[PDB]
């Protein structure tokens, strides 16, 4: 699996044991991510803290 770095045009293939891709973001600036990378498990969201993930190649 590959995933988007904080800069998209960035990338890398997953190590062992992280299987999906993951962007966090402030549910108010949807367009602002402050994060992006591999994980094993999804970030659980809050109110104000959504993670997406997804484990299709650079789909963060
Ligand atoms: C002085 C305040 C700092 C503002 C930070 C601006 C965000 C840019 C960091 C790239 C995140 C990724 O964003 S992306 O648009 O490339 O997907
Ligand atoms: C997301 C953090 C980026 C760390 C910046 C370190 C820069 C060194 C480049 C290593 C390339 C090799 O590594 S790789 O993970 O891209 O395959
Ligand atoms: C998890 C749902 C995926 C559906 C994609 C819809 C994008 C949501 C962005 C919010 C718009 C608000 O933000 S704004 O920065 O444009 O004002």
């Amino acid at each position: 699996l590959k995933c988007n770095k904080l800069v998209p045009l960035f990338y890398k293939t997953c190590p062992a044991g992280k299987n999906l891709c993951y962007k966090m973001f402030m549910v108010a600036t949807p367009k602002v991510p402050v994060k992006r990378g591999c994980i094993d498990v999804c970030p659980k969201s809050s109110l104000l803290v959504k993670y997406v993930c997804c484990n299709t190649d650079r789909c963060n």
